[PDB]
This record gives structure tokens, C-alpha cells and sequence, in this order.
């Protein structure tokens, strides 16, 4: 078995997760199977509880893990499916350990960190990476990204482990990439090296040594900042790689190839790969990346959210669009609107903001409505739905904005002005949003509807059913807590609302259309989640083709 | 005595020299003494054989001691003139202790880093902040600045120092601010607290403790990076200090008091300063940060130099043509040209570059050529002071355009083509520029003429000394190794060349003037290290006006 | 080349010299020639300005360098001559690199410790290597001491500098072993193996990784803690040798040779011994160490000196002792006597001490008075050698014994009461011992009369001459900054005191007898430095038979 473990330098953000994604698809362009493992220093056995602020945007997989969104990343880029334990944490570690002693699995001997916690990594590492992840393969390359920056307290035991680790699989199984940034301050006016060199101090300082090292920059280098690197850090210059900021991340796999990577891990890894095969490896990726670039139509979609501060809180929904409007030949322009300043109170306080937002929204082709979580831009939300409704604008909603569009809907047509949500007042009249009580036990924590669940379409043709190739089912991964009531259904049904989906019991609604309407459609789930490059997801499909009018005739 | 340490986080060229001149110049407008000590953890008794590339600019002083800009920065914000035991190095510490111990003076005893390189580091501390620097006044506080970044190995040292120094000098005396980065890369989509959480505890870890956390970010930082930071590195909201990249360094000190440093350090270090008094203490700085704000007329310069790719290898020069432009109320607009680009060989490899550089240098208002080494980038600097010859363009050279200067005369006049240095020709038949053997012992390093000399002008007016008040001596800052040979002096004296100026023996040239020329003036020593805020360099006043034509009015 | 460091853990003394030495001896039986090289991070170009206190009894070689005991050892065991180059140091470092910065070898170029303290250590260490020690001999393989403890703040260049020197000489050339202490506290109740796990992380945390663990105890430990070690350690359990306290260091090569070090060595290192060939390779040190086992005589031999507190203050002298009574076929019985007891000022203080320590010098066979500085403790050093005068006992003095017997002689017999010693009272009527004005620069260091110098003997046969072998000259080792006034010389001379030998000018004396008395010998110079196990020297050999009325029957 081999091993090729991401480190990172300076900062959180600094990029390994795409690093690892290349490393993996080189090497399975070149016929070998690849599988990889997250480890996430954070005393948490799950992201579930994190807001989208502290690491961007939860993502979820098939069993219902909730994880980093690196994994997304190996997902969208091998084509793996990935499992619960594919995601290591201190929080599993430790309870995992204090189980077994507190059974008495080391009786007679004190439990430390040296050699137990260590001991328990390197199994749990040896043990995923032989299991098959894309059928019944035989993994011969597992790639680690360890979480973090190198120096953190949470990440000295499994810095400490695969320090040993090295040495139970025989250097020659076993490389390791150091990722870290490279900055370049206005006012200093050069690219600075010391925190790549500290950073390099301090993985040295625990036993590990740099087998690669990414340098991570806005712009391109010059060799002198190379050579300064490989002398103060101790590499040969062959061995730096530079990867600077580029438009698409396709790119990076390539700029790899450029630099002689292939070459470097085959010698240094004895992978005996036969090159005058490899030659036309990547070409998928020179494909993706050179359409990324001949694409001139220019579709603009709204995103009306209440994380848009930090666009991360949204990388697979973006990136989901961008598989969409590729497919098309269409070119993205995102506009990332704040629900808050959507509603009165803004109107009332800043009125600039409040007009240009609504200018914003109302001068683009399609609008795609998040999920999220509380109370605060929901009232904004609610307003592009209804807007979007009375003015005949495209609009895919995610999560929440099928929850806010059946209340806008309620309110403005029902004459239920009360009709809210549990989350926002519990104690309302009209509540069109309820609590699933199976999942409100109080402990917070793997307390979610979760993972691929089936669908069912109610019988009578769909468009958004024609979109997903008139099946009668499709798995698609949920991640919520309250549900519409299905009290009210008729209620709303015996309108220009239609749920044309929903459980395999036929009393959870997923999916919703409004008839006359061009394209109104929301899911409950997230169809984010199982979009690829090459195989987009059929919602963000019809969103595009009615943003540019072409809907009908791709129906045909 | 009371003492602020300001040490630094991320990065040199943080601003750690601007931080402690605006704490200098806010104490100093309070009726405070202030005295300031620069700490450089390189083994190097001076700076004097660096590159530019290496820290930007090496300063020099009137006793001749070559140094850190930021001794450069305290002169013109404090209006102090620091000697060289201000400058306190790693290699003059060892130098000294190994000399004591050759000697005998802890005889008996082994000679380690704790206690004697501390204690002399300490020792040496004690005695130069209670040294009068502006007179006999007494200092009451010293502002030491420690330069590198916390974690160098070479700074390890004093660190230990300063924590016992904090407990030999009663806290109550002692103040700590830590100047660190916060970064906001591009992709990553926010502000990064991780390096400045990172350097406090490195901090921390050698026994210190920050009283003012300082951060730098080219933009403002919300109240969350505040919040952040004051709960992950301990400090409390109102001693966290966020100095954003601004357009002028005068805005810093005010940006201090608008934070309320004042009162901060009155209470910390118990000052005892009468407020209702202090009121229009920083008028001054006021009004340059105003003035340097309202000046719309665009003069526009050209500097023709060989370290043009990292700009603050001419700080002082940029600063002085500031310094003057403010005064005849003009904003200047500089041009930075490399010189090799001015030369044929890269009209035969890149003539696009060549035309360039030669369209910005002939559509500017005036030339500045300023100082160098070697011979890379020479054969240019040649071209550009035959051009402005040629073309009458006013022209200020300094220390190695007149030297250039005197080639180019010569072989565009007195038809010596082989006029050349010996620097780069030692073996030339023509030597205009010969070797001074006094300041030619094989020993780099301290080796060579510096410090103040005097000025003394030939009789017969000149627009250079009317400029310099009609004075019969100044005196001024000399660096070099090099000088016009005084055999061809006649030879180029008997045409459109005049030495105005040279030493007290009237053998060394040190000005020359072109007449009939607007102004073509030229000093072998640097006028810019005298030049101060409200106090420009009559060479550079004299240059801008030529460059407004505004030269013979001022004159009247 | 070969190379293996040693280095230290918990303390200093624990024994890394005699380990040194016994892989030299060992490698050296089997037929490879070896070099030995001692560093020490102590800021001093040498240990002449050292108390024995501090690191026990400077060690002068023949080129005339003061030195630790080390190198003392490494001749005794491998009988080689080293030089000043063999030992190096904090101090000779930095001074270097601060000349060369000086000169202009880096212009340009910011020195730091990294690359500049630590390349010069590795060329230094390179350059001596190869250097012949035992005539034009090739070594094949070094040993370097690293002095002091892993964490001592000043070895960390060190260390950094051999973590680079294992890559840039193929860890095939280069081997670690780390000796560190066990302690087996009394109220504990058991050997503790904390400190040499600490002491190996802080190894590991500066790049180096153990070969072998040398583990040392007073008492021999069980496989528990062998285990406990190799386990916390991550070493092999045939990587960890357990050498105890034995009664001679001979035991200690041999104990290695029992636990398999050669062939460690010839397999890590590939030394390509044939060892159907190397039985019987350690003979000697079985013969000696069996002899030192079977003696039964007790001769007691008495030390008067002012360090006797600590005993590593006269390890050569001892060991010279110790070699002269095997070859006699005789037990040393060493009895340590302090001067200041043997003073009337005890007796009026403490007169049982007084007492105590007078009956130990009188009921002993031979008394030996070794060198000094100062004036505590010489005014019993004066009693003891008028007691052995007018008492007939042998008696050996040594380069202050001497001085004080002179002293003695004066004021006992020429009734010269204030016969003393500028060192005590340099304003004396009377001055006995005088300053050497060549050697009182007042730059104390390197400013003694140091090294080998000539002998030439007074004609006229003298037992110590024919202790010598009868020769004309010999070669001793001095270091002695003091002298025995020429103009009393005759004073004595017309009297029981005889100079049986002076230099080659014939006015310094460096030698005295007494007629008539069995054996009263003194050297101003060291005589210890030149005596070895197989080879003693004769000065001792003759105190030890006078002291078994054996000198006569010898000499015959
Ligand atoms: O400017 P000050 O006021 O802080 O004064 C400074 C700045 C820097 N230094 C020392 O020079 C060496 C390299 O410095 P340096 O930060 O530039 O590292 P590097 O290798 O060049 O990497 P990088 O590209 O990031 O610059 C280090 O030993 C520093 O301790 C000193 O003594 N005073
Ligand atoms: O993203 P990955 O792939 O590296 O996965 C990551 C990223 C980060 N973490 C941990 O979360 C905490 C804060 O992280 P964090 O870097 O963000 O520090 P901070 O306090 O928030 O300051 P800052 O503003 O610079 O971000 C730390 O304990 C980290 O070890 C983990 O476990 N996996
Ligand atoms: O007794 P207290 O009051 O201090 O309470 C103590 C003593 C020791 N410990 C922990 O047990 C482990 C081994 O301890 P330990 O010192 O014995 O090391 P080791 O591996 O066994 O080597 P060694 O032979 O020197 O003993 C360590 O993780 C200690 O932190 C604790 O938690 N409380
Ligand atoms: N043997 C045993 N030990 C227990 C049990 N429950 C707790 N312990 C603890 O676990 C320790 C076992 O460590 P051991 O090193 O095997 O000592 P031991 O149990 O006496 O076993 P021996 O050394 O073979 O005599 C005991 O000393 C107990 O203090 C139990 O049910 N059986
Ligand atoms: N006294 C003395 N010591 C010297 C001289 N030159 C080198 N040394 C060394 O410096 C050391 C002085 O350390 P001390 O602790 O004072 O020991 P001491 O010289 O014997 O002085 P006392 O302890 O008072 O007897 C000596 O042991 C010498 O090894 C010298 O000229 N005079
Ligand atoms: N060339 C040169 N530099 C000196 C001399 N004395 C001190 N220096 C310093 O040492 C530095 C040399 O560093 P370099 O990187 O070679 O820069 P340079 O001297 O301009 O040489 P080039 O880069 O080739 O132009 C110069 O910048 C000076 O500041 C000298 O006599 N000659
Ligand atoms: N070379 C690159 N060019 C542009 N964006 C990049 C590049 N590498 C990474 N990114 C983006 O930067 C962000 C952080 O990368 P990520 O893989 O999450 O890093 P890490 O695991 O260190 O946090 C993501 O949005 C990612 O798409
Ligand atoms: N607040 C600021 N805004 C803009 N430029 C700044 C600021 N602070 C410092 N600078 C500039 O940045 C450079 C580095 O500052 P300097 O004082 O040399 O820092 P250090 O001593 O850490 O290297 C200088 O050119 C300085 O003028
Ligand atoms: N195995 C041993 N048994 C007995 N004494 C020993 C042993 N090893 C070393 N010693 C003695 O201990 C002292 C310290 O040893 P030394 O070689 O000076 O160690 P280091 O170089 O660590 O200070 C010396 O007197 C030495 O003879
Ligand atoms: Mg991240
Ligand atoms: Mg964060
Ligand atoms: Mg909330
Ligand atoms: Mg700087
Ligand atoms: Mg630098
Ligand atoms: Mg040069
Ligand atoms: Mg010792
Ligand atoms: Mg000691
Ligand atoms: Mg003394």
C-alpha cells in the first residue's frame, strides 16, 4: 500500500483539498485506484454543529455523514462514494479509546497518547485504506489530507503517528506534500518565504520531512523565491511546486503534469507506470478546463442567501451552476444577494443598500434560493419567492426556499397572513412549517433526517420529472430537521401549487411546482450534493435552460 | 526610565519602524523625551554589505554608521540624530562578550548565552537610554524596536533578555506591542487570524506577554477579526490596534490617538500627562496628512536605477522628492525605470520593453538617477543622462549618476570613447572614475568613505548654492568607495562642465553643473538623509521647480 | 569517510567521553584507523579560564591548546596526538564567521545561523576529519562528541548542522548514539525512564534520530526497563546498551564487545571486517582490566590539594597514579586531603578536622601535591612538604608542589621567614616564585607557558634521569604562568636542594631534588598529560616504589 499525505502551512483555506483531488485523478489517469481520508483535528465526532462561517458549507454523503467539503471535492473529482469513516477525528479518537479502556482492552496499563491514540490512527488509517470504495476495487493509493495548520494543538498525536507510521510501511510506501502560502503584501512589495519556512521548521520539529512542497500564490513566482525556498527549507528545486490562483480548478491537475509530478511519484513511489501509454491521461480535464474558456453567453442567476459574506457557504451550490451552465455552453455571472437587506427594516435604516439589492435581483435571469438554518434574512427570502412568483422569473429553491415559498405562497394567496415557521415563532396559528418530532430529541448532534433517501413522483407529467429522464425514482441526499405540514397540502394544492413529489409513504413532501409558471420548482433535499462535471443535476439543468429561454426546446 | 518593546508577528516589513516613530512622535507631543534603540538579530556589525533586495536601503548616519531604515524613520518623525550604539546587533554582542572573555573578566566561570549575552544585551540597553540624542535632554522613555519575526533563531536570545529585563525594570516600567499580519487572500474569501494567534503564543512561549496587539491589513478588519483575535491571543478589546494600509505614514499617528493610545499608555505606564493641556498636539501631522491630500498638479518624475524591482531600495530618495513635491504644492507621480531596458542589447531580445521604458522616460518633467553598486544596469544610466543632456530635461544624480554623468560627458564631448569605471573596467585607458586606496584595504565593511563631510562651493554663484541659502559650507552624508579622477577635471572643465563644489583640500569632486543646462546637478554624497518633512533637500526643491519651471522665480 | 556522534541527555557527566573512546578502541582492534573530534557549545575558545570546578582539570595538548578531558581520554585509549583543531567550539565559530563577514566572503547576502554558523561547522568538521592524527595515517571513520545536553540553548546550531550533515554524507556513512542517564532514586524505589524518553524527543525534535541509546545506571537494569526504554523510544531492543558503573573504564569497551557493537557497526556503517580474523582483538584491555582484578598490596598514596572536593579536579592525575601501581604489581589507595585542614586557622576553629586530616597524612606511604592558582590553600601545602622533608617520606610534586617546596625550603632552612609568592604577596621582601613578564599581558588567555618543551638534566647522575632511561632530553607538556626566582638559585643550592634540570637556555628551573632524602622529586611542568595505561610515567612509577621501598631493587 502506498500513502501520500497533505500537509498545510500557514493558513486554513491555503488550498489541500484541491491538491489532494489532483494528486488522485493523475494518478487514476494513469490506471490506479485511489482512495483517500480526511483528518479534521476539531474535537467534533461531526460538522453538524458547525455554522457555514467556521468551514464552508457542510457536506453530506450517502450514509448521512456530515463533513468537510474536501470530500465533496475527491467525490466530484474521482468519482468515488465515500463513507463515515473516510472522516477521522480527535473527538472519535478519544471516545473510541476511552471505551475500550474503560472495558479493559489494555487492563494493568496506563492509557497516554503515546503509544494508544497513535496506535488507534495508524489502524483506523490502515483499515479504510484497503477497504474498496468505488465497488469492490483493491485501493493501491490512499491519499491523507490532515486538517489544520502544522503547529495546531489538536494535530501533534497524528503528526506524532504517522511520524511512526513512516516507518511501518517502509519509507518507500510512504511520501508526504507540504501545502503552504506564499504572500505578497502591497506595502512590504515582495513575496514573502518565512512563514512556508517556519512552517517547514515545525514539521521538522515532529519528526516528518517534505518529500514535496506546494507553494501556494496569488500571481506566479520567479525562480529567485523558488530558489530561497529549496535552500532555507531544504528540497530540491525539482521538488517545489508553485500552484498560483487560477479561474477554474481544472486547472490544477494539469499545471501538475506540467511540472513533472507523474514522473516524480512514480520514481520516488516505484508505481511502474508505462508512459508511452499515458500520453492523452487528461484528457477529460483539458477538455472541461478549455470549454471553461470558450464560453461567451453570459447567464446571471441570483443567489439569495444569509451566508453571503463568505462565498464558501455555498461551494457546492456554485459549482453545481457552473456544471449546469457549461453542459448548456453558457457562461455563469453570480450574483450573491443578502436577504436582510431585502426586507423594510433596511428600507427604513439604509435605503441605498435596500434599492440597489432589489436592482440587483431584479436585473438578472434566474434566481436559486438556499437552504439554511434560524431566523435571521428569512423575511427576504420569503419576498424573492413572492417576487419571483408574481413577475415570471425562474427560480430552483434548496431547502429552505421551498419552506419560504410555501409561505409566501400561504400568505399571498390564502390570505394567511400568520402562516411562519416553527423555527422563527412555535407558538403561531397557521403553521405551515412544522417539527418532525423524530428528530428533535434535544440532543443536538446526528439528530437530523440525513443521507440518500428515495423519491416517488405523484403520477401526472412533470418537468422537473422529464428532467430527471421520466423514472419513477431517484436517490437524493437530505439534510433537515422541520418539514411543511401536511395538513395544509390541499389547501395549497387546490391552487397554483402541485407537489409532484414526495416519501415513499406518500405524507413527507419533498418537491413542489407551480403550474403557468415557467420554472418554479424546490426540493427539500439537496440535489447539490450528487452534481458532477460531466453529469450536471437535472434542477440546475431546467434553471439554466428557462434562464436563457431554451427549456422547452431541450424538453423536446 | 519606562521602555516600549515592539516586536514583530507574521513577516518583516510588517510596519514595526512606523509603529514605534508614531508612539514616539504621540509621546513627544505630550512634553515626553524620547530616545530609540533598533535591535537586528542578523550577525552583521553593520549593514553596510547587504544588498537593497536584502532590507531595502541601507541608511546611514552622521558618525558613518551604515543601518536600518528605521532609524531613518525615527530621524524624520522625532527629529533626532541616533550614533551607532542606537543599532545593536547579534554579531556586536558575541564580538564584545568573546573580547571581555579573552580578556579575563569572568574568570573562572563558563561563558553561556544565560546569563552574559543577556546581561550584556541588558547592560547595553540601560546605557544607551539614558544617553542624550537631541542635546544633553534626559530620555524618559526608549522605544526598542526588535526586528525579524518571534521564532527566528537568531532572536531567541534577546527575547530571554527582555523577560528578565521586565522584572529588573518593575513592570510598571515596562510596555510590550506586538505588530502581526492578518492576511485576506483572495480564495480564500476572508480575513486569516491563525499566523497573528500563531506569533503570540511563539511570544508566549519565551516568557513575555503582549500589552498592545497591533494588526496589520491593507483594508479595515471588522469587530469579528477583533473579537477573534482578543479572545484567542488574551487581550482585552481596547488593546487591539488595527493600522490598515494607508496613503501616507502621517495618518498613522493620528490613526493612534483616534484609538486612544495616549490615554492607554498614561495609564499603563503612569506618565502622569495633564489632558486638558494635549489638546492640538499632533496640529502638525495634521496638516501634512491634509496638505499631502489637496494637492492636484501632477508633477511627474523619473528614477532610472537597477534595483527597481523592490522600491523601498530607495525609500529616502522616494521621501525627499515627497518631501519637496508637498512643499511647492505639487503631488508627484513617480516613474520607476530599470535601466537595463534603456540599453541596445534588449532592443535586439525584447524591443517592445525598450520602447517602453523610453517612452516613460522621455514624456516625465524631470530625472532623478540615483546611487549603486557593480556594473549591472550602468551602460543605461549612461544613455539617461545623455539624453536629458542633450534634450535639456532637468536632472538630479546622486553619488553614481554623477559619476555617470562625467562618463557620459566625456565620451559624448571630449570624444573618449573609452571613458569608463573601474569598477566594471579596472584596466580602461580613460579612467574618469578612479579607486580612492585609502578606502580600498580588501577588508568589506566599514571600509569606506562615510558619514558627514564638509561642503565647500568654488567662488562664482550657482543656482545650487542659492538654493542651499548662499552658505559657504553644509554639511552632508558621504557613502562611497570610488571617485572622479581629479587629473581629467580641466579637461571637461574648459566646456559645459563646472565643479561648484568639492572638499575642504579641494582635491575630492563632489558637484557639478552643466550651464546653459535648466538644471543638471549632481552629488557624490546623498542629500536625501537629511531631508525631513517640514525641511526638504534643496537639491530635490531645486529639481522639482525645474521640472514646474517655477525654478528662477522661486530664485527671485 | 565515517561518522558517529554522541551525543548527551539528562546531564553532563554521564559519560559520553568513555563511550567515545571505547567505540574507537573497539573499531581501531579490528583494523580501522580513527579520528576523534569534541565539540563544546561553551562560549570559549578554550578551557584556560575554566575552575576545575566547572568541567574537571583542563587538558593541554602538545601544540599547547587547553582542552576538556575528553581528548585526554581519546589518547590514553587509541594513543594518538590531537590538536587545537580537534576541538571545537561556540566562541571559534562565531569569531570566524564574524571575520569572514567582515571581509566580504558573502557580500550581499544577510548572514544568519542558518546556512553560514551551520556550513562552517560542517567544513570544519569535514576538513579535521580527514586530517592524519597518528602520522600520515587516512582515517576512516570520526567520532564526534557533542558536549553538554539535548536542549542546552547553545547546541541547537549544532544540531541543525549535523541533521543537514547526514543528508550531505548518505546515511550510510553516518551513525547516532545518544547516551543518557537512569537514575534509580532511593524514595522512589525504582529506575526511572522519563528523562531519557524526554531527552530523545528533544532530539527527534530537532531532525536526528538515535541509532543506538547507550543507557547508564549505577547498577545493572533488568529487560523491564530495556523494554519500557526500546518501546517509549522506538528503538530496536539490540539497540540499547546498558553500561553500569564498573571499577575501571577497561571493563567498558569489553562490555560493548559483549553486547555486540561490532557487528552492529560493521552491518549499519558496512565496514567489511572479517571476523574469523578479529578474535583476540581486545587482549590488552582484558590483561588490564583482569590485572587491575588480582592486585593485592595496598599502596596509599596521599593527595594535597585545594579542588579536593570534586575529583575530577586531578582525573590525570589519578589515572597516572593508577598506571604506575598495575605495573608495580601493586593497589592504589588514594586518600584526597584538603590543604586549608592542614592550617593553624582550624585549629583554633575546627581542631578536630585539624587533626583528623594530619593523621591521615601521616599514616600513608608517599605523598603527591598537584598544581593550583590562587592563594587558597597553599599554606598547608607549604606544612605538607616541610612534614615529608624533615620526616623522610617520598613525595612528588607537581607545578605548584614544586613552588611550594622551594618556598618551604627557603623559609625551614635559610631562615627566609617571608619567603612567598607574587601570586599571595607580590609586594615580598623575599620573592621565591617571580613573574614570568612575557606571559602577563594582562590578557589572560592563551597567555601561559603552554605546550611541549625541551628538557636537558644537569650533569651529574640523578635517580629521576635514570627513572627517564638515562637520555639527554625529553619532551614535557607545561602550562604555568609563574616561576622559581633564578637569583635564589644557588641560595639553595649551597643546601640539600639540587636543580637536576632546567631548559635549554639554563635559566628557567623546571626540576629539583633533595639529597639524602629517599625521594622528594618536583616538575614544574605536568607529567600526567604523557602517561598511558602500557607506557606510565616515570616520575609516579618512582614515588610509587620509593613508596614500597622498591625504587633501589628497580634501578639496579
Ligand atoms: O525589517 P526589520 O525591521 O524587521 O529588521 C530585520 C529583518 C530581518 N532580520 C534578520 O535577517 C534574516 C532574514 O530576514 P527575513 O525576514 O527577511 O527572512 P527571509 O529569509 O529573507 O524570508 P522573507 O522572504 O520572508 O523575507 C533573519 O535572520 C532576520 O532575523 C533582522 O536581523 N532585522
Ligand atoms: O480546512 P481544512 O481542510 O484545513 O480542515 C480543518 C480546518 C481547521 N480545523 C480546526 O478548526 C480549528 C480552527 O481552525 P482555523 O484554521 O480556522 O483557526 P481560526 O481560529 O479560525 O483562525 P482563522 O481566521 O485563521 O481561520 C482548529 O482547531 C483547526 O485545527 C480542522 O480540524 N480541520
Ligand atoms: O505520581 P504523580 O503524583 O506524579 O501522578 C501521575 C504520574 C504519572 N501520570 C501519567 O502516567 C504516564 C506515565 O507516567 P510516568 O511518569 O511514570 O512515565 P513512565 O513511562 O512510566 O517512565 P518512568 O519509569 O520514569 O516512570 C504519563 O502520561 C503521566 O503523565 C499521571 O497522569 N499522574
Ligand atoms: N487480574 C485482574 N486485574 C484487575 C481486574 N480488575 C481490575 N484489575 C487491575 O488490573 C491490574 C492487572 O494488571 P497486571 O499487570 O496483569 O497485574 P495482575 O492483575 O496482578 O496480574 P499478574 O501480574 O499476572 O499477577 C490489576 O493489578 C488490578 O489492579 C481483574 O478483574 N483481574
Ligand atoms: N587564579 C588564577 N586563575 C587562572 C589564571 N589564569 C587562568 N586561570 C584559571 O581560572 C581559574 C580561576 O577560577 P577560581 O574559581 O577563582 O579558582 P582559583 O584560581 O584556584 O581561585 P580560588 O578558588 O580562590 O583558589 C583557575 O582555576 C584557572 O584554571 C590566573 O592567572 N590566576
Ligand atoms: N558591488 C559592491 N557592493 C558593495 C561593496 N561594498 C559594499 N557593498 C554592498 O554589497 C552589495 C552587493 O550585493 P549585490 O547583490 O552583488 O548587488 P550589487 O553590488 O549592486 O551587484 P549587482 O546586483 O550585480 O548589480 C551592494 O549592494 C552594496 O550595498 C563594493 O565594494 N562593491
Ligand atoms: N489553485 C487554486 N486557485 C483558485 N482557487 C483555489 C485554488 N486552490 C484552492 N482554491 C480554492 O480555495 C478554497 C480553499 O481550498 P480548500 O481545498 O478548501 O483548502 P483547505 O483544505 O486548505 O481549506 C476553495 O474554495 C478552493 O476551491
Ligand atoms: N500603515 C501603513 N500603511 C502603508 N504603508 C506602511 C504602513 N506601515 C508601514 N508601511 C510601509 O511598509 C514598509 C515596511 O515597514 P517597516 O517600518 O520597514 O517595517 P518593519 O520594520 O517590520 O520591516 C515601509 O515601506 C513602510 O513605509
Ligand atoms: N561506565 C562508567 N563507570 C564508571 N565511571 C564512569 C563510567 N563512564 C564514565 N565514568 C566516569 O564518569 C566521569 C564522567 O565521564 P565523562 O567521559 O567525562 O562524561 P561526559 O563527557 O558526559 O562529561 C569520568 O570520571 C568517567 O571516568
Ligand atoms: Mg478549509
Ligand atoms: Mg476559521
Ligand atoms: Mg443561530
Ligand atoms: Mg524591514
Ligand atoms: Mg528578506
Ligand atoms: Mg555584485
Ligand atoms: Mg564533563
Ligand atoms: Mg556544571
Ligand atoms: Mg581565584
Amino acid at each position: 500500500m502506498k500513502y501520500i499525505l497533505v500537509t498545510g502551512g500557514v493558513i486554513s483555506g491555503v488550498g489541500k483539498g484541491v491538491i489532494a483531488s489532483s494528486f488522485g485523478t493523475l494518478l487514476k489517469s494513469c490506471g490506479l485506484d485511489v482512495t483517500s481520508i480526511k483528518i479534521d483535528p476539531y474535537i467534533n465526532i461531526d460538522a453538524g454543529t458547525f455554522s457555514p462561517y467556521e468551514h464552508g458549507e457542510v457536506y453530506v454523503l450517502d450514509d448521512g455523514a456530515e463533513v468537510d467539503l474536501d470530500l465533496g471535492n475527491y467525490e466530484r473529482f474521482l468519482d468515488v462514494t465515500l463513507h463515515r469513516d473516510n472522516n477521522i477525528t480527535t473527538g472519535k479518537i478519544y471516545k473510541l479509546v476511552i471505551e475500550k479502556e474503560r472495558t479493559g482492552e489494555y487492563l494493568g496499563k496506563t492509557v497516554q497518547v503515546v503509544p494508544h491514540i497513535t496506535d488507534a490512527i495508524q489502524e483506523w488509517v490502515e483499515r479504510v485504506a484497503q477497504t474498496p470504495v468505488q465497488g469492490s476495487s483493491k485501493p493501491q493509493v490512499c491519499i491523507v489530507e490532515l486538517g489544520g495548520t502544522i503547529g495546531d494543538i489538536e494535530g501533534m498525536p497524528f503528526v506524532e503517528a504517522f511520524r511512526q507510521f513512516q516507518f511501518r510501511v517502509k519509507r518507500e510506501n510512504f511520501c508526504l506534500a507540504h501545502v503552504s502560502l506564499v504572500p505578497l503584501p502591497k506595502a512590504t512589495g515582495e513575496p514573502k518565504t518565512k512563514p512556508t519556512q517556519s512552517s517547514v521548521r515545525e514539521l521538522r520539529g515532529c519528526g516528518l520531512s517534505p518529500d514535496l512542497i506546494v507553494c501556494r500564490s496569488e500571481k506566479p513566482i520567479g525562480l529567485e523565491v523558488k530558489e530561497k525556498i529549496s535552500n532555507f527549507c531544504h528540497v530540491g528545486p525539482d521538488q517545489v511546486i508553485c500552484i498560483h490562483d487560477l479561474n477554474s480548478i481544472y486547472h490544477v491537475p494539469l499545471l501538475m503534469e506540467q511540472n513533472g509530478v507523474i514522473e516524480y511519484l512514480n520514481e520516488r513511489l516505484q508505481l511502474n507506470i508505462d508512459m508511452s501509454k499515458r500520453t492523452k491521461c487528461l484528457q477529460q480535464w483539458r477538455d472541461l478546463a478549455r470549454r471553461t474558456e470558450t464560453v461567451r453567453r453570459e447567464v446571471c442567476i441570483a443567489v439569495v442567501g444569509k451566508y453571503t459574506k463568505f462565498t464558501d457557504s455555498y461551494a457546492s451550490v456554485v459549482k453545481a451552476l457552473q456544471h449546469a451552465a457549461l453542459a448548456v455552453n453558457r457562461k455563469l455571472e453570480l450574483v450573491f444577494i443578502e436577504s436582510c437587506l431585502l426586507e423594510e427594516e433596511t428600507l427604513h435604516s439604509e435605503p441605498s443598500k435596500y434599492h440597489k439589492e432589489w436592482q440587483k435581483l431584479c436585473d438578472s435571469h434566474g434566481i436559486l434560493v438556499p437552504g439554511g438554518f434560524g431566523s435571521r434574512g428569512m423575511e427576504g427570502k420569503i419576498r424573492a419567492c413572492q417576487w419571483a412568483r408574481e413577475n415570471q422569473k425562474p427560480l430552483l429553491g434548496i431547502c429552505l426556499g421551498l419552506q419560504a415559498a410555501v409561505i409566501e405562497f400561504a400568505r399571498n394567496k390564502l390570505g394567511l397572513k400568520d402562516a411562519n415557521t416553527t423555527e422563527i415563532d412555535p407558538n403561531t396559528a397557521n403553521a405551515l412549517v412544522i417539527d418532525m418530532p423524530e428528530h428533535h430529541t434535544g440532543q443536538l448532534g446526528g439528530t437530523m433526517r440525513l443521507g440518500k433517501r428515495i423519491t416517488v413522483f405523484s403520477d401526472g407529467p412533470s418537468v422537473i420529472r422529464q428532467l430527471y429522464g421520466n423514472p419513477k425514482s431517484v436517490q437524493e441526499r437530505h439534510r433537515h430537521r422541520y418539514e411543511v405540514n401536511p395538513k395544509y397540502v390541499h389547501l395549497l394544492e387546490e391552487q397554483g401549487m402541485r407537489f409532484v413529489g414526495t416519501d415513499v409513504d406518500k405524507t413527507r413532501m419533498e418537491i413542489i411546482e407551480l403550474s403557468g409558471h415557467p420554472y418554479f420548482v424546490a426540493t427539500q433535499y439537496h440535489p447539490e450534493y450528487l452534481s458532477r462535471p460531466l453529469k450536471p443535476s437535472p434542477p440546475f439543468l431546467g434553471l439554466i435552460l428557462a434562464s436563457v429561454d431554451r427549456l422547452n426546446q431541450y424538453i423536446q
